[PDB]
């Protein structure tokens, strides 16, 4: 199947999954310095004022959007009760790295500048998957640069490093859903070159973690990407900064989308609400 | 240090922790097959009707009581939002394998029982802390074989079997505050005689672990019982049962007892209320 073809396809697979009811969806257009970015907003059913959670969908850099996702961020909203706004950064091939980055960091920063318009006074936090945690991850970073003050970072099995050596890659790098093909092959659609091998932006293992929002960080037992996230968790923590680390066991890269059917990730949807409910409303 | 001492430092420490505030709290003596049993009731601050969480505390059968783990049992009782009952069982050396087991079994059947002096509609659980997460799923499987309808087991770091094998004992046995020679220890003030490590009273991984309720169970890294936890886990699924299996990082056995301190240790009590929230509610 083309890209396109799978594409739609996620699109397709999401209205097999329910959608929860929540209390508000708006659709809005956040001005970005190289695109204008589309973003779902979702309000929980309880009355603000909320804390705000930026979620980046994940799908290798490629794959995903605000549809796809949509099961999630709804099923996410009514767990942590904050207002969620989902990105639909600009995806690989057609916009290389960084444009994933430029936007996900561009819909922060303004989502930072106008959280009035949500009653967002509880503040902010940054959370996504897979790529999207990777995302996450960079724009919690950029953030501490420009001196923007995030409450929290959720990262679900993000990806922090390109890896060639991790024993979970070699483990887990067949048979479990995501393989090693599809991690170089995403890899050489986002990447402009080897060099962006050196640029935190990509890896952000590389970049200095102190001063980093607090963390939760989510792995899968049988996921390749499973030790370059618990290393993420180490370096945050040999940095001074407060992260709960988490291997799911039993299951694989993307558990977490798999919510209905894959019980491990309805509670692990349960605990990224718990700790956001604690960060933002000290619940 | 002598027995009665170790004990006394365990009670001291605890004692300075700032308590949660529950709804209300009752002392309550249950008439065992052996022994009167004393527990204490904790009721969250909203309203029933409610599920029951019978949970026994840690301490390697030799030590913890009652008011040593008030702290935790009021944490765990706000976090779930459930009744909570907090059981004494007979200690060791003083009461012997299998005291522990039968007091805490004839406290689950009693509450079962009873349920209606809770307004516990919703349904019984049990819980416990490593020797206490050790008699959670001893009681659990006794249940069982009395056709007793369980609506879950909630298993920290649990005891599950004698271990002179896996790999976590060796790398974990020193320096992490649960040592081998503390395992050795209490298994030695616990146990009658050689014959005891074949009851699966003892080592419930022996058993057969068919339609026992639905578990979470928490590991942590740095524990000689980790591999031993999951591994328990692992035998549910293979039987069946549903398990949501969490390890965590960065943390040592004992980790939830030092909540207070440790924010991962919070996290966790967070995961548990979630899981019991959502099987006891549908939230």
């Amino acid at each position: 199947a083309s890209v396109e073809e799978i594409r739609s396809l996620f699109k397709q697979f999401s209205s097999l999954t329910p959608r929860e009811e929540v209390g508000k969806i708006e659709d809005i257009t956040i001005p970005g310095s190289e695109t204008n970015i589309k973003a779902r907003v979702y309000y929980p059913k309880t009355q603000g004022p909320y804390g705000v959670l930026v979620y980046y969908h994940g799908g290798g850099f490629v794959l995903g959007d605000i549809e796809s996702y949509d099961p999630l961020c709804r099923a996410i909203t009514n767990s942590c009760q904050c207002v969620t706004i989902s990105v639909d950064y600009r995806l690989a091939p057609e916009n290389k790295f960084p444009a994933a980055v430029v936007d996900s960091f561009d819909a922060l920063k303004w989502v930072y500048n106008n959280s009035e318009k949500f009653n967002g006074k509880y503040g902010i936090a940054v959370g996504g998957d897979s790529a999207g945690g990777n995302l996450a991850a960079v724009t919690a970073i950029l953030s501490k640069k420009e001196n923007i003050k995030l409450k929290y970072q959720v990262l679900i099995y993000p990806a922090v490093s390109f890896d060639l050596i991790t024993k979970s890659l070699y483990d887990n790098g067949e048979g479990f859903f995501l393989t090693r093909e599809h991690i170089d092959w995403f890899g050489q659609q986002y990447l402009r070159s080897f060099a962006d091998l050196l640029d935190f932006r990509f890896s952000p293992i590389l970049a200095d973690l102190n001063d980093l929002p607090p963390a939760l960080i989510i792995t899968a037992e049988h996921d390749p990407l499973r030790d370059q996230g618990e290393a993420y968790a180490n370096k945050l923590l040999q940095s001074g900064v407060q992260v709960t680390s988490v291997r799911f066991n039993n299951v694989i890269h993307g558990f977490v989308s798999f919510f209905p059917f894959i019980e491990q990730g309805r509670d692990a949807i349960g605990l990224i609400g718990y700790v956001l409910r604690k960060v933002f409303y000290g619940k």
